[PDB]
């Protein structure tokens, strides 16, 4: 774009810098990092205001009792299962804590699942059917084939799969991309290969069958 | 050795090369077809009158629900998740069906599994409590670290963990062979490194960690 009155935001803005170079490299270092320059100030502040309310002993931290306890947006609930594996995506430093930041990247992470999910009931309002679960999960980044697709509907699901076991799906394939991240950092397989997506999709698929 | 009295069997003895050049392509070339030469001429034979036991349709194949009914020595059952374990990983033309030989791989691996139950069976005749699944599977050349192996009893397991259910953890771990080897035959990856089962250990940690 050229236009003056519409210029847009670059990736990586001089303005953003000051404050990226001062927090923790746990967390500057992950896939998900660029989840949280999608977030304006006036949701980081809604944001921290949700923290606050899930922030039972006030430490600043949320900690796995929290997330089983809390209430998210959209009346997202975790099951303690669901809230280890946000734990294992979002706690990159291993130390049984998440901290606002990760919390930030948590809540646009449900944020966004929560979209797919509303845009993909289309059979019936407030669930997916197998079928839908495919076109969702593409949505977002995740390219896996039809048999993967039915098999999470099976294992987080009953005929219709809640928003709760949506969340539960693509919390499975999150965390699936952080172990993939920590497989191949693995010097033994040499320079790691920059992501690819299809790439990515079939290392998903093949671990999906491991859960029977 | 040099003793004319006790010479050993080499690996890939001429005697059996005419055989192994007839055997299909798809179990010439997985990870455990060595299995296939540690089964001596009488076993082969008791093996298939086991064979014919569980096959219950005469076909000379196995097809997962006489696997799902079928009683294997040592008493071992399998309930409808391990039987399809078993099919992942013995299955290697991906037809729904487990030859004669494929059977007669997946008979050795739940002896060698049965041999390491018995032997780490220490604390009470029966079953395996946590602290034993380590050195059992490290045995059986699995190189995982002590919270895989809580983990895994805990998932396949109660306080004890009986024969089925480490049937069922050594399925698992056997099955992650197999996927370990699918994920790196791709060629996006570059050519495959030679297996170090140290490094697979790894891989079979961080893949255990998503079953919770
Ligand atoms: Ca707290
Ligand atoms: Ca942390
Ligand atoms: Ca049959
Ligand atoms: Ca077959």
């Amino acid at each position: 774009n050229f236009c003056l009155w519409n210029l847009q935001p670059i990736q990586g803005s001089w303005m953003g810098a000051a404050c990226i170079y001062q927090m923790p490299p746990s967390v500057r270092n992950t896939w998900w990092f660029p989840l949280l320059n999608t977030i304006p100030l006036d949701q980081y502040t809604r944001i921290y205001q949700w923290f606050m309310g899930v922030d039972r002993d006030r430490s600043g931290t949320l900690e796995i009792n929290e997330l089983m306890m809390g209430q998210f947006p959209g009346g997202i609930r975790l099951s303690p299962q669901t809230a280890l594996r946000m734990m294992r995506i979002f706690d990159t430093d291993f130390n049984g804590h998440i901290s606002f930041y990760e919390f930030m990247a948590m809540y646009k992470f449900m944020e966004l699942a929560y979209n797919l999910f509303v845009m993909n009931a289309r059979a019936r309002s407030g669930t997916l059917e197998p079928h839908e679960i495919l076109p969702a999960l593409q949505q977002l980044g995740f390219y896996i084939n039809q048999r993967t697709s039915l098999l999470l509907h099976r294992l987080f699901a009953m005929a219709f799969c809640d928003l709760n076991c949506w969340i539960a799906i693509c919390a499975f394939a999150a965390q699936t991309r952080s172990a993939y991240q920590m497989i191949f950092m693995n010097p033994y397989y040499g320079p790691m290969k920059p992501f690819n997506p299809m790439e990515f999709g079939k290392f998903l698929d093949v671990v999906t069958s491991l859960l029977e």
